């Protein structure tokens, strides 16, 4: 039957919903809306002129993008369509739905953009008061000038359209980058932060790479252990792993002790 999930579990739609819709667009996030979902996840880049876009990547990727200005778009010159490059009357023109996806080749193809993180906000927001939001960062130190601005403007862009849309409570700031949770911490610390781990180590020797301690752990499922999410629990963490995209899966894990699960197919919760 349905999968059960304990009180005040975070069913997180990954960029919205991407095993169903394609990913990080309105009707992804839509869709997510409509099936219940406790919180939107998806990503953040910026566009030459300082808009903040809702994008996995800083470039269009070969898996999601037909073709850009009439190119197909391929692992070769994938990275050549430079969204920090593009101003966003350019990004909004490129379609990200209709090319199957090789991975998630269920996914429901049709016409889609990719949209601002304003209108993901003022979409979710007249749907829903009590929709959360998990927004990740996509910076990278080797970036910085070239696939997306420094920590401080990068960081300064997104939390400005989160309090231009008083979300501030429900919004959770995601990111691999250390120096991105740091500038946050330091200058914001009402926006609740998310921790992304994909490296091998110790729950300890993850933690020390911050100088604070966060309040989402969230590693690659596979990282995950019983132990870690003890310790984590311990340190007052909620555990979030991804991307969980089997039922037997979210079940293990939900019997290990999680506080949420960010998976492609949110469908399975509400899958009875």
């Amino acid at each position: 039957g349905m999968i059960q999930v304990p009180a005040s579990f975070d069913i997180q739609g990954h960029r919205g919903c991407r095993g169903l819709l394609p990913e990080n667009t309105i009707a992804a996030f839509t869709k997510a809306l409509l099936l219940g979902v406790t919180t939107l996840e998806f990503d953040l880049v910026i566009s030459k002129d300082n808009r903040v876009v809702v994008s996995h990547d800083t470039f269009f990727h070969h898996e999601i993008t037909m073709m850009v200005d009439g190119e197909d778009v391929t692992e070769a010159n994938e990275k050549n369509f430079n969204l920090y490059a593009m101003n966003y009357a350019d990004i909004k023109e490129i379609d990200v739905g209709m090319k199957t996806h090789p991975r998630f080749k269920s996914q429901k193809k049709v016409p889609a953009v990719k949209p601002l993180f304003r209108e993901l906000i003022e979409t979710a927001e007249k749907l829903s008061a009590k929709i959360q939001y998990n927004g990740e960062i996509k910076s990278t130190v080797e970036g910085d000038n070239i696939d997306h601005p420094n920590i401080a403007l990068f960081c300064d862009l997104v939390v400005a359209e989160i309090k231009k849309a008083h979300i501030t409570d429900r919004f959770t700031l995601q990111s691999f980058d250390v120096r991105a949770l740091e500038y946050m911490h330091s200058q914001y610390p009402d926006i609740k932060l998310s921790y992304l781990v994909e490296t091998k180590g110790t729950l300890k020797k993850q933690l020390e790479k911050l100088s604070f301690t966060p309040a989402v752990y969230s590693p690659d499922v596979t990282l995950v252990s019983k132990k870690d999410i003890d310790a984590a629990h311990k340190l007052g963490m909620r555990v979030i792993p991804w991307t969980v995209n089997t039922k037997e899966e979210i079940e293990t894990l939900i019997s290990l002790g999680v506080d949420g699960i960010i998976t492609d197919y949110p469908d399975l919760f509400f899958e009875k």
